[PDB]
């Protein structure tokens, strides 16, 4: 009856020139997110909030040679077993004016569903635009939100 | 003990010539929020959350005032397996006041829910004058669900 | 078995001619955070997710921003007269989280210290109390460094 809350914040700026990679998914997109890594806004929100519900610090202080989001991610997951913590659900929220992220929300959740070792109702990812207000709103980034329950065994 | 979380985010455009609706309850302001209905982005964020508790996606997905689609959502997670714990939220606007209409919020999200009033929490910040909220260009809403098996 | 979730929010300003004061560490730097108390933007979204999760409103019921006996004050003191209500209405405090966004200064050097001070005050083992930083990636009045944000979650049991 351990259980821990995390949550998870992320953003970074589209660009030209790179591929749009959210939750793991490639997007078809002029533009694509910049960052040291593949800069995969919703699984570095996701990873936050995981470190945060097992008291763990943040990225920063964890984080792989060239790795991608994922890889890492999965690390996130071993590092949380490590500390005694199961995962219990994750939820999300991606924030862009476009592309439209419906048609990609199922492969997400597929992908972090199989990263955390967790079966698919227990993963959500939901999709936002931001009513064309502010830099999100103007395409200049994507906003990523995370929620995560874990339980110490 | 079963139990998940699950969060919610929306945010609208403050506009002359709306009523401003937060809630199911209507503020007198200047101002209200556009979106297809009645735009109301403190129920709309609740209602994302629960549907992210449930794994169940989104608004989008499944979707009348807000209200009605509140209590909807509530059916399907009810459905799906869930008895909701609790909500927590937070409303950003730069104006007006919202103090006076929490308990008014709160009243109409836990009959909505068929929760205890305790159970439902709303809290109101301003965005100290920075950003497209600080100029009152729009209002945000978040929320947090935890629910249970 | 009675588990609740709170989630809280804050921003202020960054001016000059302020301490800056976040997780109750004064940071060496040459603006600070303009508020009514001493606008801990980080101690305040903790104190809105405590008082969320408890149901018990907000911290601008409890401590009203246009209460002259609030100017200036500590906002430690604040996130502890919480934890006590939070506690008088029946629930203890199992965790908390948290993000800064800051575009300046580095923050990293400090979050233990925060995290020592949260602990403290919410009377929790430093592993029940997290704390982690971000930038804005450049984006916005954050990546501007007009302001810095504070985002919170806690979890507590009646
Ligand atoms: N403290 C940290 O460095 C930190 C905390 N969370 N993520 C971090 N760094 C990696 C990063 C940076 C920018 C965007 N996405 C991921
Ligand atoms: N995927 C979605 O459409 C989605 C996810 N959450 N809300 C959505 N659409 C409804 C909506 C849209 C804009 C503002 N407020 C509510
Ligand atoms: N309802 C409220 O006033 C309220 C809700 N949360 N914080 C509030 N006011 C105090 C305050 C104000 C500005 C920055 N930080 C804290
Ligand atoms: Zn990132
Ligand atoms: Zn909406
Ligand atoms: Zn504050």
């Amino acid at each position: 009856m351990d259980f821990r809350i995390g949550q998870g914040y992320d953003v970074h700026q589209l660009v030209p020139g790179r591929p749009l990679i959210i939750g793991g998914v490639t997007i078809p997109y002029e533009r694509g997110l910049l960052g040291h890594s593949d800069a995969d806004v919703l699984l570095h929100a996701i990873t936050d909030a995981l470190f945060g519900a097992a008291a763990l610090g943040d990225i920063g202080r964890h984080f792989f040679k060239g790795a991608d989001s994922r890889a890492l991610l999965r690390e996130c997951a071993s590092r949380v077993a490590q500390a005694g913590f199961a995962i219990r659900n994750v939820d999300s929220t991606i924030i862009a004016q476009a592309p439209k992220l419906a048609p990609h929300i199922d492969a997400m959740r597929a992908n972090i569903a199989a990263d955390l070792d967790l079966p698919l109702d227990r993963v959500n990812v939901k999709a936002k635009t931001n009513e064309k207000l502010g830099y999100l709103g103007r395409g200049e980034g994507i906003e990523a939100q995370a929620a995560a329950l874990v339980v110490r065994e």
